[PDB]
């Protein structure tokens, strides 16, 4: 007849493995179902013995553990996900990587943002708020973003590892919270060099070399919103703005001290979406492509668009400005 | 958090292994997911690489393909399915079956009543029917059952074997149309026959006897109500009641016989589901029994006590129904 739409149709099967895949026509409950396609289709409920009933409640629990705010939401967490999907696919990463890396990858994934209050660990410092108190301003957000997936996995009905021996646990709990502390950008630089060191003569045996290039691959899922297409792209530089907005006005009003890229009063959307693509995402991705060349045309590509579409959209502005006065 | 309906919590899923569950508790979309949980609990979804989106699109064109009469329902469907599903972990069928028979006994039981119209074949003979034309009088509405079941898998968003080679789909066609059509109650004692004649010297490794032994299974699934704690069976009882008067009526007003034990002014309910229970159910079980003695105290037991809540129900009845007179 004609199926709820928790039951994903083949054509949305199909397309959810690239990262055309458009992330807005979507509700949770439908995100939910993805997520859960994703876990089977990977192999990784076969080969850990993942309760597939579990599953669907520690999903549905992950998602009542992202707040509502303009960026960090439970959406920009399918887009992670389906992007570490996607990347899963294009690169063929489980010719390379484990089973244990790929469900390590995949989990961290989606629980690498967990209950973002929606204001960065700066504010959290400068504030002096319980997190920052509570981790020494030490990664206070990331850090609590993997303690809430833990705390969440410790539940029986939601700990989708119930059937992993202990030793594979310590492995793949290890291993996520890596990632995940890997995405605090404040680290970008520091990441990307020991990346960099280690892929002059990149060895996959090696496994300090295969942590980096994992913390790499989430790091990439993370900020790849510029990597989909245009329309599907452009809607979230303005939560994000929005976001940061929301923080700065905050920041002004409580008299902390109050960073440039996030005041009002000071950021244009296109020019900054330049600096952040040309000296942030194609850098990362061109090192990735070393390892995995089809990331030139599916990720690089679009990038390369983007960098174009928003240098042009800055033209239009500066002599937009310059008429004004 | 507190999961929504379709999540089975830990302890329906406990709960849904013995014959005690309640099936009545539950809406379709809660038994949907049940069943769902079958098939990846008995290790189908595994061993016969189901997809599991499509097992779910499967079930939900089942439900949709069952009417909503007062018995012969989607409920009903579920119930078999559930009775059978105790009977494998009651019986440690998987140590006696192959995963192949425990897929044909598990989807037969499913689909065994598809868009029954509420009148059993005997109507339908009778009145000359569009259907006793199309089978020739032959078991009628169970070959028609059997066709739904195939017109329905025939569907490639509900093929749930799109991936078993050809010769597996033979198989397993041939042997769910078997069972199917061994649910028709005329052929009862023909069957009850045939199965103690092997029983004299039941063999394991004899196809003709297995073949035989699914039969009864899923003969014994089909009209296990009585089975079940007596709050749960009595409501059935009421409901099939409550279509053989819909048929005894239609057949007054249309001309045709009337069988006896459909007939308002013959059938004191108490005085019939006695007689069911002491020559029909208890005799099928005890036999079943001397193959799995387990089956004793787990349901030729609460046929006992059925057989005499009924037998003390008939006493007052009776003589309630005296001064009606
Ligand atoms: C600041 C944004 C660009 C941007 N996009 C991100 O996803 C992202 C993640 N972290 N950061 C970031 C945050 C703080 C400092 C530096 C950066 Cl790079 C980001 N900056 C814009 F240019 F306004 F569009
Ligand atoms: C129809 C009832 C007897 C009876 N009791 C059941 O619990 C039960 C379960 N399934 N069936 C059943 C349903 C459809 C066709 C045949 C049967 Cl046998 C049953 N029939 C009576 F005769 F009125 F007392
Ligand atoms: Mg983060
Ligand atoms: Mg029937
Ligand atoms: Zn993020
Ligand atoms: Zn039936």
């Amino acid at each position: 007849p004609t199926y709820p739409k928790y039951l994903l149709s083949p054509e949305t099967i199909e397309a959810l493995r690239k990262p055309t895949f458009d992330v807005w026509l979507w509700e949770p409950n439908e995100m939910l179902s993805c997520l859960e396609h994703m876990y089977h289709d990977l192999g990784l409920v076969r080969d850990f013995s993942i309760n597939p009933v579990t599953l669907r409640r520690w999903l549905f629990c992950v998602h009542d553990n992202y707040r509502n705010n303009p960026f960090h939401n439970f959406r920009h967490c399918f887009c992670v996900a389906q992007m570490m999907y996607s990347m899963v696919w294009l690169c063929s990463l489980q010719e390379k990587f484990s089973q244990t890396d790929i469900l390590i990858l995949m989990t961290a994934a989606i629980c690498h943002d967990l209950d973002h209050p929606g204001y960065n660990n700066t504010y959290q410092i400068n504030a002096r708020t319980e997190l920052a108190v509570r981790y020494n301003d030490i990664s206070p957000l990331e850090n609590h973003h993997c303690a809430v997936a833990f705390q969440i996995l410790a539940e029986p009905e939601c700990n989708i590892f119930s059937n992993i021996p202990p030793d594979g646990f310590k492995q793949i709990r290890q291993g996520m919270i890596t990632l995940i502390l890997a995405t605090d950008m404040a680290r970008h630089a520091e990441i990307m060099d020991s990346f960099k060191e280690k892929m002059e003569n990149f060895d996959y045996s090696n496994e300090e070399h295969m942590t980096l290039l994992k913390m790499i691959l989430i790091k990439c899922c993370d900020i790849s919103n510029e990597v989909r297409p245009m329309e599907v792209a452009e809607p979230w530089v303005d939560c994000l703005l929005e976001e940061y907005f929301m923080q700065s006005d905050r920041e002004k009003s409580e008299g902390l001290p109050v960073a440039p890229f996030m005041d009002r009063d000071k950021v244009t959307k296109a020019t900054a979406e330049i600096g952040f693509i040309k000296f942030v995402l194609i850098p990362m991705f061109e090192t990735v492509t070393k390892l995995f060349p089809m990331v030139e045309e599916i990720m690089l590509q679009p990038l390369w668009e983007s960098r174009d579409r928003y240098e042009e959209l800055k033209r239009i502005d500066d002599a937009m400005k310059e008429l004004q006065k």
